[PDB]
């Protein structure tokens, strides 16, 4: 039971501008609820703004540490943040590693 | 005849860079363009879970002879000794990572 | 001047369920205005529904026949329909060719 | 030990099918899985503008030993003499084109 899922005040809204494969950035808002539902809004930055929204349920891993959303995206749940992981749940390395953090709103 | 980049530039060749990756460290990219408007793309998705993509196809130029669209839908502005990846609208990508979208000709 | 752009009552709302690479289908609504603006809504069908929206300007080709949206997608404008084309503006062939038609709403 | 498809099936092998394509005729697909959880994918995007993709990488199984996720994010349900492509939620794809998501083992 000594998990992040139990330890952290994780329900809430997280925001960041994530790297985009073919655009300025993905202005991301990810809202998590205590009932393991979520709302993801992804704004692909550019002259037209293009907005992807998905709402659904997410799952916790067996360690109560990482979540997987219904769009397949994974996050490490941390103190005042979510860290988006690679397709297979590993931390994203390299020069842009910090760009994958979604900070709890107001921080 | 058209006073265009397509006609002005020695654009057939090999271009390389490391592009931003939506969910990985980066995309080590090698894009080879031929005069007959065929291309070959290699993309190594870097990180703890590496993969390699290789794409071959044809590309097309816009009416202005400036921008190319690859068969995978990616667009590039063809420039002097470089390609600049554009967004889906065909616009130059602005912001913090703008320079990360440049593929320079090999040996530069 | 003898073009589809001049001939057709093309402004309006077009709908269809397009093939999806990794889902049931893309329930698509594409609204075109006379001023060459558009609104595209794409619902990726499944248990969570995921919705992509983009609004912007579109361009006509020199023949006044095919349009290109700000997300890069292309359409042949026809009588009471739009026909989505491949990346390079060619008609999509094969067994599923008719699945790429967006019919004007009410038809 | 786990009573799972991963342990039950002779799943290493080559699977083929023609998948639906978002903006082309179809995707003639060949997916090769190895016992060490590495894969090779060939995808020919059919139509008037043909292109060929080749992807190599690793894949991972879910805890139930039933579903695999490739390094490109695609998921499949591993079954008897077939793979079934799943949606991004990992659910079986329903509707009019449901059977088009099956890749059968080669020679079937």
């Amino acid at each position: 039971g000594d998990t992040s899922q139990n330890a952290l005040d994780w329900p809430g809204v997280y925001e960041g501008v994530l790297p985009c494969a073919s655009c300025e950035g993905i202005q991301t808002t990810l809202t998590l609820q205590a009932d393991n539902s979520f709302e993801l809004k992804s704004i692909y930055l550019g002259k037209d703004e293009s907005i992807f929204k998905v709402a659904g349920k997410f799952d916790w891993d067996s360690n109560g540490s990482k979540i997987t959303l219904s769009d397949g995206s994974k996050y490490l749940v941390g103190e005042n943040q979510l860290l988006m992981l690679d397709t297979e749940g590993n931390r994203i390395t390299g020069g842009l590693a910090e760009h994958y953090i979604l900070k709890k709103k107001g921080m």
